[PDB]
């Protein structure tokens, strides 16, 4: 037989939301111990992966996903992966941008759940350049109060003094061209994005919702970090939770409504694409990925049995 | 904002089974209708749909995939889509191939589940020159017996005869330059594939097992058409399926086991890449897809260098 070819397809997948235009972008994995980074037992743990196949022991492997939304009006990257901050299994979701049809330079907003690593650090090219040149950032003013905050880093714990760092080094370019902005909860950022509250996970961290031709896209940040576990017991917390009991709440909050309201997410840790539904169980909560799809334009003649 | 780009990702996805290579196929969609195919109440199923959020009216969207498997020893495309017998919808497969780095010319083996056109069209270009021109196709006997046999197909409903006549289409070429093999329910194919007998969809219909390092892998065919139903309800039939009570059986006997044992299941027509393990439930069970992932070469090396 012939070479193994190995490869994997490229990491980006297309998505229509009413007249919006949703491209899912991989950064790609992290190895998470799922030991602590928790707060539960660990025979229903182990109950919890092995029922959705999720291999722990060398860590439950992990996608960061980010999400690239272009509206007619803007082209919006919401979170922007790891680059190098995390190792070499991250800081792909440029190339995959670009493999999906983009161009960095195209991007006009670049909206933040939060600052962790995973989130911002893809603002920033390996040579120090901004990733996304012609971009605004927007930060939630909570989340740039804290991790930009130079007090605050110094009476922080060395183990997250990196991640202090990391944040400063990533919106650095765009402060210095003025391209940095942090926002208050009022006024809604662009036509068709508003925002929804979601601390905890960290001080600030912020959810998007986009809405277009009677559809609704909430793109969530870190409301949740492993699907195997967390929808099935909400009251379960993450380690680097800054604030776990408050972030539990915002996750108990929003699991209620997007399952009540039946509306489209796009969670950064949840298996890519990271799109799908959220259905109420009778204890927890279930993850229903979308199923692969073109985008059905023929379909979208809803609009002549008006 | 510049123009949209519109296009998705091409429909092919890798996955390591031992030392084999796996390459799930998109072939595209067809729009099936939930009722007439089934065997529960309306509202039953609709709710079974709802919960997977799973739009019906205008019709339930559905996958059809086929899969390449490099074992090393063989290159083999298990099923090969619809080609064009079906409509622009579909008949991917072999551009979704070409995407994933292979060529047509490299595959020296085609395993059939069953003759259906979704399954069988595939094999030959628009053209009417073969598809896989180095390839020898695999079918079951029971398979051929049925689909290629005139007198069959003379007194077969007129509804089923198009079927017939595009399952000769397909296979033509092949049995031209005798590279057409039908095989019985023993002897084994290739090194790494065995038989799993699933008759009922269609008389012949066979599941392919692939076995390497201690991993297997289910190419099931068609024992199931809709993942938000009849996993949870495997007792709910399909309106084409051949002989409906023997296709719950085999149904039946294959979930319980891929349940049990754990096997990877490669699926025809559950959401692409089809990938991914079988759950027993309280009442059936759930279908658990696989989550996107390289292949971890540095996961397979540490296994092997560990015990
Ligand atoms: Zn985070
Ligand atoms: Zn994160
Ligand atoms: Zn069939
Ligand atoms: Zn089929």
């Amino acid at each position: 037989a012939p070479a193994q070819q190995k490869t994997q397809v490229p990491g980006y997948y297309r998505m229509a939301l009413g007249d919006f235009e949703v491209t899912a972008l991989y950064d790609g994995y992290v190895d998470l111990p799922a030991s602590l980074l928790k707060g539960i037992d660990d025979k229903d743990l182990q109950s919890l992966l092995a029922r959705m196949f999720v291999a722990s022991e060398k860590g439950v492997q992990t996608a960061v996903n980010a999400y690239l939304i272009n509206t007619g009006d803007n082209l919006v990257l919401i979170d922007t992966g790891a680059a190098q901050c995390f190792g070499p299994t991250l800081g792909v979701v440029q190339t995959n941008l670009k493999a999906s049809g983009y161009q960095p330079e195209q991007v006009d907003t670049v909206l933040l759940t939060h600052l962790h690593p995973d989130h911002a650090c893809g603002l920033v090219n390996a040579d120090g350049s901004p990733a996304y040149p012609n971009a605004t950032v927007e930060v939630p003013q909570a989340e740039a109060e804290f991790w930009l905050d130079e007090a605050t880093m110094a009476k922080a714990p060395e183990g997250m003094q990196g991640m202090f760092k990391m944040a400063r080094q990533a919106v650095a370019p765009y402060a210095k061209m003025n391209k940095l902005k942090p926002y208050k909860t009022e006024g809604e950022l662009l036509p068709g994005v508003s925002l929804v509250a979601s601390s905890g996970h960290t001080p600030g961290h912020t959810s998007y919702l986009f809405k277009s031709g009677g559809q609704s896209l909430l793109v969530w940040g870190d409301i949740l970090i492993n699907h195997a576990v967390q929808f099935a017991k909400p009251e379960v917390v993450w380690e680097f939770d800054v604030d776990s009991d408050q972030a539990r709440q915002s996750r108990q909050r929003i699991l209620a409504e997007a399952a009540t309201d039946k509306l489209w997410v796009a969670g950064a840790h949840l298996p890519f694409p990271g799109l799908g539904h959220v259905r109420e169980e009778a204890q927890g909560y279930a993850w229903v990925p979308v199923e692969f799809s073109p985008i059905r334009s023929d379909r979208k003649l809803a609009a002549a049995l008006e």
